[PDB]
């Protein structure tokens, strides 16, 4: 399965470049281990807001491109946290 | 697009492409102490394309070498009072 590793006080992201109007959508879980949550942003090419989600354990958060451009999906620890956080997770793009 | 770089700062733009799509860059420096910036941008795999020191203006167009996403930064190594304001383009092919 797909997921990222993520250092304390780090910003892990990932881009999709699409066309206006397509349906994308964001699935996450914290993995197993002793963290439970994550912090998350969905930014546009244009530096909009999608979403902004705060210590989250999971989450499913579906939109459409507003615009053609990168689209650009984040996970931060915020944590002195001694080992990464791994979060699973998968963008499913149209 | 207008970027505010603060004193000892990097602000970065990112653009998801396919191999050989041609990118372009237009960047001029507003306002803020000379006038000049750093310009940086670097492929998925590490590697540099391009890199401006102390630069105010410039237009240019590349080729991505592979696909994935390339990074457009621009990074302020003076101790400035204001920020560097830097208007700048980037158009994807």
């Amino acid at each position: 399965g797909y997921f990222v590793s993520i250092d304390a006080h780090a910003e892990e992201c990932f881009f999709e470049r699409v066309t206006s109007g397509t349906k994308m959508g964001l699935i996450f879980e914290v993995a197993e281990g002793g963290f439970l949550d994550i912090d998350v942003e969905i930014t546009g090419p244009d530096n909009k807001g999608i979403y902004k989600g705060d210590r989250e354990s999971s989450g499913k958060y579906t939109f459409a491109a507003h615009m053609d451009g990168t689209y650009k999906f984040c996970f931060s620890n915020r944590m002195s946290t001694m080992t990464p956080k791994i979060v699973m997770f998968t963008i499913d793009i149209g």
